[PDB]
């Protein structure tokens, strides 16, 4: 059926530093409009399975 | 950049009929547990972009 409980990180403000941990979950904001905690246009969860 | 605008059902209890239109968002329980609006676990969002 295929393992789908694995996840990355694909989207940030910035770069990440060496030997950094980052674990926020956080709607990402890619446009000019506020997510408000929507996902939708413009606003990507930030993991992909 | 990248479009992510577009997104397809990936999970459903059952097969769809012909001609039919399906637009609910709900979280998918693939395990034996309440998903309780997380996507943990065993609990995925159906649409993937």
């Amino acid at each position: 059926g295929g393992n789908y409980n694995y996840r990355y990180r694909l989207f940030r403000k910035s770069n990440l530093k060496p030997f950094e941990r980052d674990i926020s979950t956080e709607i990402y904001q890619a446009g000019s409009t506020p997510c408000n905690g929507v996902q939708g246009f413009n606003c990507y969860f930030p993991l992909q399975s």
